[PDB]
Formats: C-alpha cells, structure tokens, sequence
C-alpha cells in the first residue's frame, strides 16, 4: 500500500573515495532520515532527496543528503549520497533541508535540487544573526540531466545576492519542491534569517532564474512565520503555504515578489497546532482550472510527534477545504516527525500523485493517484 524509500538503521552508504559510511544505527547504518524532497520526471522517474542523518535524529549533526531514484512506480528504489557535506567536523558537519524542481531548462529536462551546509555552528540555523551573512552558511545547487542518475553541483550566485542583498544572515530554500513558472522561470521559496538589526528575525520570499545559475531576488519580503514554504502558480499570482504554529499562512503576489497580501482561499484553512510543521502544497489542473493539493500534520497531540500526515484539497475559488486522505495516521517520533512532499505529473495521459512522508526516522512513500478524481472535481 506503500514502500520505504529510507529504511532507518537499513542503509549503508559510501562516501566519496567509495569507504562505507559508519553511522550509528545498527550495524552501522545510518541512524535516521528526515525532511523529504521529490519529483518525477518525463520518463515516470521518482527522485527522493532527504536528509541521512548517520548519527542522530538531531538538526545539529553529521548529515548527507541523500537520493533514491525508482524508474518501477515506487515499489524499489537505488540509492546514494547527491550531496556531501564539507566533513570538517565529525559531529556537525551538515547539508540539509532539500528543496527540488524538476525542470526544461533551455530544452534540457533538469532535476534541480538545493541545501542548505553548515560546518562548525552548534546552534540551529536562527540563532546566527551577527553577520550578512554568516560565515559557517552556504547555499549549494546541485543538478541532473540524466533523469536522477548523476549529480554535479552548480555554480550559482546564491551566496553574492545574499551578500549584497546585506540584510540575511541565511537563506534556505523552503523544502520539498520549488516550480517552474508557465513562462519558464525557475523558482524556489526560500527562508531567510535576517540581520540582528531587522526587527523581524524570519522572512518567506523567492529566488527565480531563467537558466538555474544566475539568481534573483525580488525587492519585498512576505512574513515568516515558521518559514518553510511552497509557492503555487495562480491565477497570475504566485501564493506561498507557509508553515506557522497554529494555521497555516498563505499570501500572494500580483507583482513578483515586491508586495505581498493575504491569499483568502488558503490562508489559515488548515491547523497542524503546537510549533507547526513544514507541509507540502502543489497545483493540480482540472480543465483549464487549478486546484491545490497539500499535506502536513493534524498533530492530534498538540507537540513535536505530528501525528496524522494528511493529504487536504484546497478549492482556489471557494476557499473550500477537505481531507482527501489521511495517508500516515499514526503518532510521529518526536525526535523528528511529520514532513512531507508531494509530486503530481501527466505523462501523456497518465496521472500520477505521490507522496513522500517522515514515518518514524525511515523516508515512506505512497502512490495516492486513486484520490486525483476526487482532488480535481473541487473547483
Ligand atoms: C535547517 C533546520 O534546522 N531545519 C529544521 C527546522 C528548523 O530548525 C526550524 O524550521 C527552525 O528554523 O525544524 C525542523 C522541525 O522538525 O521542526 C526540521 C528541520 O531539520
């Protein structure tokens, strides 16, 4: 009804030069997985990206990103390390929050995948607000133009815009998966930590690029909240889901990025309670109508075990929303519970929606296509 994509304690990875990499769950397998990435591609392809936390279930720890690829619909996956942290420190060295975009970029179907990497700070990511930015943070792109086999890092000037911009300490994209825009622009939501001086420490925003190595930032700011996020193409806006402890946040930009204003179908329209949770909101098509998809946690315990992933439908025009599907109805492990993300694809005439979840420090994976006519007709 589902497959592990990571098995907690049941991967052996190999680092670099080929030496497996001795994590601390049993066996030495890596100990835990968090914050799930995915997309497929025109070929049916499902690429997985999430954190391999080899040590621990802990932020601050030793962390790879690693990546399946399944060209079977899900029921198997190969694996490997896309992205290598530094390995300067033993204990902290880190990549970590995957957000992706499968993309034509200049006619080359590209899967694009970005993380943010720490070395020495032994504090979460919020804490660092002294420089612009801080010295210990980068923002690394990597790519694949053979649909998820290879990787290679890109060379951006993410880390410049952020320099010149001189106002964020960090930036994060906003995790799971970022879009590429009818006219083909690239974008990823982004988090960012802001400068001491500005009075709001957390702010949601956007990078875009046409080609995926020059990047842009627009002049304004949307709020943080929790910061994680995902934007959606509508309606000639773009509208971010953004994570906040309570209800969810959703704004709008009719101008690209400048001004930012309440999105009334979706704002606070679903409660993942007590410190929130990140969640995963893509668009649908129905005709020549649109509708969103989301996930993220009922959070019935009120805390950090987010139980109850669910899949809702939001109906852009209404502002109606429902539970389609329930998908990971379970008490989450507190040491790192409830993400998701979800990917929806026509290839031809084959539709599909997969989603990918946090299950108890293992990656799951589920095909949930059976709810697409149920999705669709809420517009
Ligand atoms: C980069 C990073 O730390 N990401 C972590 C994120 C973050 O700490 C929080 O959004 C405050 O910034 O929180 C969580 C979480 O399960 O709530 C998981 C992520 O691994």
């Amino acid at each position: 009804e589902k497959s592990v994509v990571f098995k907690a304690e049941g991967e052996h990875f190999t680092d670099q030069k080929g030496n497996t990499i001795v994590g601390s769950g049993s066996g030495g397998t890596t100990k835990y997985f968090r914050i799930p990435a995915m997309c497929t591609t025109s070929k049916g392809t499902i690429v997985v990206f999430a954190d391999a936390r080899h040590n621990t279930a802990s932020d601050q720890s030793f962390i790879d990103t690693a990546a399946a690829r399944s060209t079977d619909g899900g029921k198997t996956w190969n694996k490997k390390i896309a992205i290598y942290n530094d390995r300067v420190n033993s204990k902290l060295s880190r990549v970590m929050s995957p957000t992706c975009i499968v993309a034509n970029i200049q006619g080359r179907e590209t899967i694009l995948v970005m993380v943010g990497k720490w070395n020495n700070n032994d504090k979460t990511w919020g804490a660092y607000r002294d420089k612009a930015p801080d010295t210990d943070w980068d923002l690394v792109l990597y790519k694949s133009t053979d649909d998820g086999v290879t990787f290679s890092k890109v060379e951006t000037n993410i880390h410049d815009i952020v320099t010149k911009n001189g106002t964020i300490s960090a930036m994060l994209g906003g995790v799971g998966s970022g879009l590429q825009l009818n006219d083909g622009k690239l974008v990823f939501p982004v988090q960012m930590v802001r400068t001491k001086n500005i009075t709001t420490v957390l702010n949601t925003s956007f990078i875009y690029s046409t080609d995926g190595i020059t990047w842009s930032l627009p002049s304004g700011y949307c709020e943080g909240f929790g910061s994680e996020n995902n934007i959606i193409e509508f309606n000639a806006s773009l509208v971010n889901n953004i994570r906040n402890s309570g209800l969810r946040r959703s704004f709008e930009t009719k101008d690209f990025g400048k001004t930012w204003t309440e999105f009334p179908p979706m704002d606070k329209k679903v409660d993942n309670r007590n410190h929130g949770v990140q969640g995963s909101t893509i668009t649908i098509p129905s005709g020549n109508k649109l509708v969103a998809a989301h996930s993220s946690a009922q959070n019935k315990n009120n805390d950090y075990t987010r139980s109850d992933i669910s899949l809702y439908a939001h109906n852009l025009y209404s502002g109606e929303v429902k539970l389609i599907d329930d998908f990971y109805p379970k008490v989450g492990n507190a040491s790192g519970a409830g993400y998701s993300c979800l990917s929806y694809r026509k290839n031809v005439d084959k539709e599909t929606l997969y989603v990918v979840y946090e299950a108890n420090g293992s990656i799951e994976f589920q095909d949930l296509s059976r709810h697409l006519p149920v999705i669709k007709s809420y517009n």
